[PDB]
């Protein structure tokens, strides 16, 4: 389901991508 980085608001059409998006602001591993 196309999702936005809860972040910055970017949105995308594919969730798993977004997912990795969104890790961005979060941190790497
Ligand atoms: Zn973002």
């Amino acid at each position: 389901k196309p999702c936005q980085c809860v972040m910055c608001g970017k949105a995308f059409t594919q969730a798993s991508s977004l997912i990795a998006h969104v890790r961005q602001h979060t941190g790497e591993k």
